[PDB]
RNA sequence: UUUUUUUUUUU
């Protein structure tokens, strides 16, 4: 049984606060706990109303943004509690319902409690719902703000905690019906910030320049520096190593390990590896490293002030990945990290009077620049119709709703009066944007579906491609081994059949660098997909050789998305580019669709495959009309 | 024409 677990628990700062949360929690029926980083309160807060008896007549579940932070902290959770993972502690999240008739307290993902609040709005099966992570606002956060707003004067029994920043604390405060805000402290350490004197013309070099000095002119201590990209990521390891080759062997080791999301799982545990005696450790990250991944023994933060950050165009139906400025908060979130562990120092490669003055005090929510197209379409599922004027603590830009609504419209999901059809509230029951959908149900008509649901199963993955710095024209060329030659669609469904006749080897795929992670949730999302399928009574049809029938169901909810060799987007003629990874690259292709449209260092379209001119008016005779 | 930051979901 436990031995010291329990003074592992009244050693957080929270448990000083105990009796005080618990009878807040009775007194209001939203509150909003404003925990700084060591509070303790995601493990706790569920535990000490569980234990004041609030299990009784309702389940507790509390959201996390991630899948790992909901399986991490209903384990730790459970261990506390004493009992199985699964039982009287548990957690939901896509593919892994690891729930039981037992389970008082449940930690899920923020994305299952939107898709459940959709089956039950009034969520009759909790007697509490937390929100952890809010400060992060991820669109499920954002739109879980909205709905419980209105779940609470459905239901008087029902409490709602909501988290926060500090900064936002007052904002979410008068948004919830001005209820109160209880804070609880961390047990964080300080972090010495050294502002530039003159600012740095090239921030890579500067970058480079200031973990030479760290290493070089500091005492014991491993570094993060923050990077934008995986190329400059990985350009910047081999820099910094010839770099300190050129220096003698006389001075101490220094290792050098990249962080980022596309690089696979084996390599990324080695950042956890501790630096072996008299080494120093450099890990170089994205963003993930400021709250995803959490790294030990981490005293120096190099804080270069940019990042990579998402902005939808709705009138051009394009992504922009920039690389902006970091939000003031994004700062303190990176410069925190050298204090985790113990006392710690931030270089920050900008003036003080840039942070203060040029730099935003938080980030731009997410909800404000992404494509709401899904969103919209599951809040028409559950019954709103006004979105215009939804209750959104931060309401996305007017013109991105509008287009979102227009689209939903072309796609047969909304009629003339904007109302829900029979067809939108088939497309709400898939878990993917509606333009997938679309084509998943054009693919019974069309006698494809066996094929459709293997390459929208491939749409929904991350990094397919593998692409190492020292064997890139090696990975590109066991790539170009699956191209067909009517582009990436079919491409995907080629990787994920000779995956499969491979017999699902992790060999196969690091051979023909492929990401098995990747191959591994395709195949997890093609079950769920497949099992939607069924219930809706659409069979599954293999469209045999005649692949023709995939690339016109794909017109059926892609056709917006088209441009035509000089390429021109058809609907408003912009320029856009063919991608170098496409299969269609060396191609010609008159009569192109892409699956999206992306602005990184030029306006590339993504998984582009060519098509005919007659599909497009056979698929959508109402958005193209015919002229001599 | 030469390469995308981070994350989420069936009934």
């Amino acid at each position: 049984t436990n031995m010291s677990i329990k003074e592992q628990r009244e050693s957080l700062p929270v448990f000083q606060f105990r009796d005080q949360i618990i009878q807040a929690v009775k007194d209001n029926q939203i509150l909003i706990v404003v925990g700084e980083t060591g509070s303790g309160k995601t493990t706790q807060v569920t535990q000490y109303l569980a234990e004041a008896g609030f299990t009784k007549y309702g389940m507790i579940g509390c959201t996390q943004p991630r899948r790992v932070a909901a399986v991490s902290v209903a384990k730790r959770v459970a261990e506390e509690v004493g009992c199985q993972l699964g039982q009287e502690v548990g957690y939901t999240i896509r593919f892994e319902d690891v729930t039981s008739p037992a389970t008082k307290i449940k930690y899920m993902t923020d994305g299952m409690l939107q898709r459940e609040i959709l089956m039950d709005p009034d969520l009759k099966r909790y007697s509490v719902i937390m929100l952890d992570e809010a400060h992060e606002r991820t669109i499920a956060t954002d739109v879980l703000f909205a709905l419980l707003k209105k779940t609470v004067k459905r239901r008087p029994d029902l409490k709602v905690i909501v988290t926060s920043a500090t900064l936002d604390a007052e904002k979410f405060s008068e948004y919830f019906n001005s209820c109160p805000i209880f804070t609880i402290p961390g047990r964080t350490f300080p972090v010495e910030i050294l502002y530039s004197r003159e600012p740095e013309p090239d921030y890579l070099e500067a970058a480079l320049t200031t973990v030479m000095q760290i290493h070089l002119t500091e005492p014991p201590g491993d570094i993060l520096v923050f990077l934008t990209g995986q190329e400059e990521i990985d350009t910047a390891c081999e820099i910094l190593y010839e770099r300190m080759k050129a220096l003698g062997p006389s001075v101490p080791e220094l290792i050098i390990l990249p962080i980022y999301s596309a690089l696979p799982s084996e390599m990324q545990s080695r950042i956890f590896e501790p630096a072996p005696p008299g080494s120093r450790k450099v890990v170089i990250a994205t963003n993930i490293a400021e709250t995803a991944i959490t790294i030990d023994y981490i005293y120096y933060v190099v804080d270069p002030g940019f990042v990579k950050q998402n902005a939808y165009d709705p009138k051009l139906g394009m992504d922009s990945l920039v690389v902006t400025p970091i939000s003031q908060a994004q700062a303190n979130q990176r410069a925190g990290r050298a204090g985790r562990t113990g006392p710690g120092k931030c270089f920050r490669l900008y003036t003080e009077a840039a942070y203060q003055s040029e730099m935003l005090p938080t980030t731009i929510p997410d909800i404000q620049r992404q494509n709401l197209a899904n969103t919209i379409l599951l809040l028409k599922a559950m019954g709103i119709n006004d979105l215009l004027r939804f209750d959104f603590m931060d309401p996305p830009p007017v013109n991105t709703m509008l287009t979102a609504l227009e689209e939903l419209y072309a796609l047969g999901a909304l009629d003339d009066e904007g109302l829900l059809t029979r067809l939108g509230r088939k497309m709400a029951d898939f878990p993917m944007e509606p333009s997938l959908s679309k084509v998943l149900i054009a693919s019974v008509d069309k006698g494809c579906s066996d094929e459709m649901v293997t390459i929208v199963s491939m749409l929904n993955l991350q990094q397919i491609f593998y692409r190492p710095k020292d064997k890139q024209q090696q990975a590109d060329q066991k790539k170009a081994k699956f191209h067909d030659p009517t582009g990436d669609h079919l491409t995907l469904l080629n990787v994920y059949n000779a995956w499969k006749n491979s017999g699902y080897s992790n060999a196969w795929c690091f051979e023909n660098y492929i990401q098995a992670r990747a191959m591994r949730r395709a195949r997890d999302v093609r079950q769920q997909i497949v099992k939607i399928m069924e219930r809706h009574r659409h069979p599954i049809i293999s469209c045999g050789r005649d692949t023709d029938k995939i690339r016109q169901a794909l017109c059926a909810g892609f056709f917006r998305n088209t441009a035509r060799k000089d390429y021109k987007t058809l609907t408003e003629g912009t320029p856009v580019y063919l991608h170098p990874s496409s299969a269609l690259f060396g191609k010609q292709a008159e009569w192109v669709l892409y699956h999206e449209l992306v602005l990184t260092t030029k306006e590339y379209m993504h998984f582009t495959t060519a098509i005919e001119p007659k599909w497009l008016v056979e698929a959508a005779p109402t958005f193209f009309k015919l002229a001599p």
